[PDB]
């Protein structure tokens, strides 16, 4: 009565002894391609319809560093897939308000979410699929479910999953991430397709008018570009059920398989004062507002001060920026001796003798490289990575100021960290 | 009668499957570190009493692509040494005609050496070993050898290896590399201390002034800061015999140990019309002079299309550098068109649906990805790499002119050719 999770074969595989946060286990596990050194990765991505927050700068640069670490740190090679939302209750109800058309709404915030994603450092998608975009998909993958049996039409002419006869199949299990969270044959059966009113927006079906289903649209997009097994795929933890366990349900119903995705990752929300910064709470900071109050590189400390996969609280009124700040600070300032040094060394007065203060920096250079290895190994452990990366500095100001300067020692020192910080995606 | 070779232990080192053109096997084996992920490098480096010329060029170029692509590409942690020989009879000799004083001369022209390098895009070493701030450590190290019994002292004041006593040995073997190439017992035995010659610069000894040897040189330095065992020890190929064959022995007989050295490898010589690029011959071509008619992107060009271990000839008058020139300037027009594209791309605007030609291109991005990690497995084959970026340049040129545009993948695209560029040292 427990849902099964098979770990992907090693042979032929890149093996880097990596272990993440499965939610399909609830353990760390490792991490093995299902092809070659290839990551096929699907992220849900924002619904559309006003300014981008704090919150969704969380989620989505502790998933670019997480990115950054398996491309730029461990040479993965990553194809990732992030929708839009540009066609929900939410969108339509704010368009009449504003007496706006839906698309153009739509078209405006997806417009800013990408700007602020920018300006926080955050990498573009391989490929990024918008719902009004792939209907016709959408519709397609409909009748293939239906066809295998796992949908039902209702009078009115929605179609929806029909649970129970997907549990029945020995093959399927229905909420493999939270099983006890769990017109309609039952009423956990869930809409892959909702009939219109005529008042709102809508498109064509063999079933009628009406609008896709939240859950199909991600099952649907991440389909058609990534195929019917997915390395991973992630969201927000709130995210994993009802919507990513009804993903599951429906791409397992449409390849008749069992495991569409690998690697499930939760990344935890950004709380203020104890609760999920929302648009509905009224205790949302958007983006642009924080980056007139702080840069890009000290809200991405304050995420890499946080595991991606842990809840974290945000404290206001520059509380929990006073440490962003200062470790920005020491790396400015630390980048900027070292940089002087390097280009105001004089080969042609110095002294290179490799000394025992040369060596024992240089021993603490490579522990520390081996440290930032096995904290990124340690499921993406950011916190622990920087911390050492600080201590490191510590030592190396303290070499600058005494010590006589071993110029290739310090340029190696300082392309290491850069590459850390490439990682990490801060920009000095 | 045949040397033997020790592969390390695969058990807790980074595997990649990399193979180098060893010459201790003279075949291509497997790379392995010695401990970890961890690579100790020594390089031998220039003799500093005149400029260096395009063959220099060469070979520290040649090292710096593998350095970069073992360090940038394959995350190995490289430990890397080049020394400086600031004392040579070329020095003295040339210091006599100058007339500025010979530690000055050769610290002008080590001085002009590294200029070259950096203008080269060639980074420094870890450590930088000059011999005229070693020579106290080289008397120590001779000082071991004769109390281990495998040299002997002139009536002179010279110091002698002995090849005779150091053969004997059943755990050495003299000249690894190439074992038919081969006062005193025997002709062959090679100084380890010079007696110093009236009127030369000289140094205090227990066995009276003198010069080290050339050889003694670079196995102390070498072992001073990289210890009994160097994973990589390189150099030009001229350099295998006697110059490394005897490091080795120096160094096997002052650690009484087997293998000094994993991996030596050697790079092909510069030859221009079929004579190496010498300053005997009068042939030689300057790197300052080479640079005041070309880029530092266009030579590094020319030293990827020729594999670092293969003789590569060089026709001058421009007649090499057309395809370097060719080459650069394509690199340079992809780069001014796909920023262009980026910048002028309008999210607001767009269709981002996944059509055919966007997988098309995609496909062949992630093959490519394949096809270049195969070419640097097999034993940092650059032309090949550099080949496979060009055909993949020209058809991400097809596609921007033609097809409609996924923003994301463009952007994907070119941060890995930013990788592989950084790779290759070339800077655009
Ligand atoms: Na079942
Ligand atoms: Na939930
Ligand atoms: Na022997
Ligand atoms: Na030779
Ligand atoms: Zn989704
Ligand atoms: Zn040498």
């Amino acid at each position: 009565s427990l849902p099964k999770w098979n770990q992907p074969s090693k042979e032929g595989k890149k093996i880097t002894n990596l272990f993440v946060n499965n939610s399909l286990t609830h353990s760390k596990v490792e991490f093995i391609p299902q092809e070659g050194n290839k990551i096929k990765w699907y992220a849900c991505g924002p619904t559309v319809y006003d300014a981008a927050h704090l919150g969704h700068a969380r989620t989505y640069v502790s998933f670019d560093i997480i990115r950054r670490i398996l491309v730029n740190y461990f040479k993965y090679d990553v194809f990732m897939v992030i929708n839009i939302t540009d066609i929900d209750d939410k969108i339509i109800k704010r368009s009449v308000e504003e007496k706006i058309g839906f698309t153009e709404l739509a078209r405006k915030w997806e417009y800013e979410f990408w700007e602020d994603m920018k300006s926080l450092n955050v990498l573009l998608p391989t490929a990024i699929t918008r719902v009004s975009e792939y209907v016709g998909d959408i519709v397609k993958y409909i009748e293939k479910i239906i066809e295998n049996k796992y949908a039902y039409v209702s009078e009115e002419g929605s179609v929806y999953f029909d649970i129970d006869e997907f549990k029945k199949s020995e093959k399927h299990f229905y909420a493999r991430m939270e099983p006890l969270s769990v017109k309609k044959k039952n009423a956990y059966d869930f809409a892959l397709w909702k009939s219109s009113k005529p008042n709102e927006p809508h498109w064509d079906s063999p079933w009628g008018k009406g609008r896709p289903g939240w859950h199909i649209e991600c099952s649907t997009m991440a389909s058609n570009i990534l195929g019917d097994v997915l390395d991973i795929h992630s969201g927000g933890i709130d995210l994993r059920f009802p919507h990513h366990d009804n993903e599951l349900a429906q791409s397992e119903a449409f390849f008749d398989h069992s495991q569409w995705v690998n690697y499930f990752l939760h990344s935890g929300h950004l709380h203020i004062e104890g609760l999920k910064m929302s648009k509905s709470l009224k205790n949302f900071i958007t983006i642009k507002n924080m980056l007139t109050k702080y840069t890009s590189n000290q809200i991405r400390i304050l995420f890499l001060l946080n595991k991606w996969d842990n809840f974290m609280n945000y404290s206001p009124n520059g509380e929990s920026m006073v440490q962003c700040i200062e470790i920005d600070k020491s790396f400015t300032n630390f980048f900027a001796i070292i940089l002087m040094k390097i280009k105001n060394f004089d080969l042609n007065s110095c002294n290179l003798y490799w000394s025992d203060a040369d060596n024992k920096l240089n021993l603490l250079f490579r522990q520390t490289k081996n440290k930032i290895h096995e904290h990124f190994l340690d499921n993406f452990n950011t916190p622990d990575a920087l911390l050492a990366i600080q201590k490191l500095i510590t030592e190396i100001n303290i070499y600058m100021d005494k010590e006589k300067i071993q110029i290739g020692l310090l340029l190696e020192i300082k392309h290491y960290i850069n590459f850390i910080f490439d990682t990490f995606g801060l920009i000095y």
